[PDB]
């Protein structure tokens, strides 16, 4: 075939039930997922080609960044719950990457600050329980696919992108041939 199991995807031995259509992972300490985020656009380029009827998830994870990467997790919580995601996500990777000034919860809050989140509506959301759940979600899909990896993109709890197996001579060929998979994949 031109898509095979174990080249551009590899197949879950363990498939995985009422799963998010297309379901992405990172971290904002993940050198590669920067790249995806800023680079390469990958999400959007992903949605683009996607049909639609087709929701697409994007999570955060723990194993990475010790504990402010806990707090990364609970801050991605919050932004999913206020729907401000596009107005954090480049100044917090950028903070965890680039400049470093996001040391600890309180620079993570400053970024929602400085992107016009209002102090108590962030404090509110950060203790609540909605968030609580939304970052248990965050941590059930990731332990539902076994991950130790990022970035990760699954679709239908059954198939992981596999982009080592794509040429990276070209970064618009790149993207194309990954988005491709996952529409491939989609339609599977």
């Amino acid at each position: 075939a031109q898509y095979e199991d174990g080249k551009q995807y590899t197949t879950l031995e363990k498939p995985v039930a009422g799963a998010p259509q297309v379901l992405e992972f990172f971290s904002f300490f993940c050198p590669h997922c920067y790249q995806f985020e800023e680079v390469l656009h990958i999400s959007d380029n992903v949605k683009k080609k996607l049909p639609e009827g087709v929701k697409m998830t994007k999570y955060h994870v723990n194993f990475m960044g010790g504990d402010l990467g806990k707090d990364l997790t609970q801050a991605w919580a919050v932004a999913m719950a206020l729907g401000v995601e596009d107005k954090v996500t480049v100044p917090l990777f950028e903070g965890v990457q680039k400049t470093q000034t996001i040391r600890s919860a309180s620079d993570i809050r400053d970024v929602f600050i400085n992107a016009g989140i209002k102090g108590e509506e962030y404090d509110a959301a950060w203790n609540s329980f909605v968030v609580k759940s939304l970052v248990a979600q965050q941590e059930k899909a990731a332990a539902d696919v076994q991950l130790r990896g990022v970035p990760a993109m699954f679709v239908n709890g059954k198939y992981q992108l596999n982009p080592q197996g794509m040429d990276t001579s070209n970064m618009d060929v790149f993207v194309q041939q990954y988005a491709d998979t996952v529409k491939y994949l989609s339609e599977k």
